[PDB]
């Protein structure tokens, strides 16, 4: 996250930090719990990953320093990609993950409620977008999880901005005009989430962007309301 | 390592990359091999490091992308630092590793040759520092082992540039008066390789300096000629 605030401990107690274990260990990706067994992340993420045994989900995790040989961790049983996914920037960069065990939420993991085709009208005017992620374009993975609040722009603004791209409705952008709060490399899978009536929804998934954080170059998400149809059809048991 | 190039597989067979296991596994600092058993290092490396359990060393290396939960290491069984020792801009910066089990030889990892007394005279003409360390003074580890050619300056001329330091004839120090090729973060521990009539020798052990490769801001190293009895009488049995 560029231009961002360290967290509050469990104050987004439904990121998730997405862990490889080859060839060393580290941090991939963010996600966010949607169900006992279920985390909403980004289909890019899992570019050269072969097989879901070498990942490991870490919930209730404000500083990645918590996370040890002897931390607790969720096994993931199985990956689920869009069939249309084919890269970040044509969309639907959406996966699940299939925990191999239930969460026990907790005031430090607890799921985020999916946004309803209702409140596609609803402006939404507190977004927040979280993460381990990059300071800056060439940087590292930081210990604590910062957060950045950030307006949501209009699909028709958005696409001025990336006129060699088509910006879908299957997509949604956030930023400033003059840039300097972003997502960056590692923040994404994550949420960008939106408080509305006092409730949290999961509104985008942390996607791409040109560079973090420049001038008239939103960050770029999955729309995932767009969405809600598929995420019950693959949640679904046999 | 600032300024330097990606080395030839193997041409360091004495460097090695002294990995933690805590809280996840991540490269400490440099060494390098000096007998079947040992490893000579820098003291300052082990701030903090309660245990040898935590050590993994590995040899014939280029790439850290190599390393992986299937790659073969040296466990630490003792580390042994200069009683000396209280940090490393006051000199006695050494350290030994005791290996658990003895390195076998072999194009990618023999040892170096320790200096002579009688080559304290010798005008060494053709150094390198090596190692995996930061490319700047806020950055990351690198994948390939970096190398950098760098010549030595008297023990006088390194005075000037650390006014506030004492530069002992313990210590030894490198670098361009305009900067741009250095040691950096990360590549602690590791060699100074000098060579001299067709032989390599540990002429220094990477130790601190004023941030990286900074006009005027010589590396300091750990001059190992001053130190030879020390390694004899450490290296010794029971
Ligand atoms: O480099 C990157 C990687 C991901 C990324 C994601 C958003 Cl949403 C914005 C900028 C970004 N920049
Ligand atoms: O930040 C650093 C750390 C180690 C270090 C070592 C030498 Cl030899 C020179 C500069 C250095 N700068």
């Amino acid at each position: 996250i560029v231009g961002g605030t360290a967290s509050v401990r469990g104050e987004w107690p439904w990121q998730v930090t997405l862990h490889t274990t080859s060839p060393t260990q580290r941090h991939l990706c963010g996600g966010s719990i949607i169900g006992n067994q279920w985390i909403l992340t980004a289909a890019h993420c899992f570019y050269g990953v072969e097989s879901p045994k070498i990942l490991r989900v870490y919930s209730g995790i404000l500083n990645q320093a918590e996370i040890a040989e002897d931390t607790s961790f969720f096994g993931v049983q199985e990956i689920i990609i869009h069939d249309q996914y084919k890269m970040a920037e044509s969309g639907y960069d959406i996966a699940l993950l299939k925990l191999e065990t239930t969460v026990n939420y907790a005031d430090s993991q607890r799921p985020i409620s999916l946004p309803s085709k209702g409140d596609r009208n609803v402006i939404y005017t507190d977004c927040w977008v979280t993460g381990w992620g990059y300071r800056k374009l060439r940087d590292k993975i930081q210990n604590t999880l910062q957060k950045a609040k950030i307006p949501l722009v209009t699909n028709e603004e958005c696409q001025k901005r990336y006129r060699g791209h088509k910006i879908t409705h299957k997509m949604i952008c956030a930023g400033y005009r003059e840039g300097g709060k972003d997502a960056c490399k590692g923040d994404s899978g994550g949420p960008l989430s939106c408080k509305h009536n006092e409730v949290w929804h999961l509104v985008g998934i942390t996607s791409w962007g040109e560079g973090c954080a420049q001038r008239e170059r939103p960050g770029v998400y999955t729309n995932v309301v767009e969405y809600v149809d598929w995420i019950l059809e693959k949640t679904q048991a046999v």
